[PDB]
């Protein structure tokens, strides 16, 4: 049941995002996050966290967005599993830019580009 709902919620969250409905997307991704945590599936947890971060960015909620993109980074370190960290660096940089935090934006941006150069 939970694995299927998790799959479903990630899909529907992404669709809401694509259709410029970020509040509805947030709801879906928040369920996905809870289910992924219950299932102890950090890979899916990172997808939910990214979705939350993106949904919050669309809403202009940049500080909250950083909280969720930062989870992608934190889970990746704990699991030694690198999926999604490049995108997270760039998203966090973008958030700090909107917040006017040029110092932090620059640090994350530099890492983002450095990582893209190794793609």
């Amino acid at each position: 049941p939970k694995k299927q709902e998790l799959i479903s919620k990630l899909k529907t969250g992404k669709t809401f995002l694509r259709n410029q409905e970020p509040e509805k997307a947030y709801t879906e991704f928040k369920i996905a996050l809870e289910l992924a945590q219950s299932l102890k599936d950090p890979t899916e947890e990172k997808k939910a966290a990214r979705g939350l971060g993106a949904s919050l960015q669309r809403q202009g909620k940049y500080r909250e967005a950083i909280q969720y993109h930062s989870m992608v980074l934190a889970i990746s370190k704990r699991e030694s599993e690198d999926s999604g960290i490049t995108e997270a660096y760039g998203a966090i940089a973008d958030c700090y830019t909107e917040l006017g935090d040029l110092e932090k934006a620059g640090k994350f941006y530099d890492t983002y580009i450095a990582r893209l150069e190794t793609d």
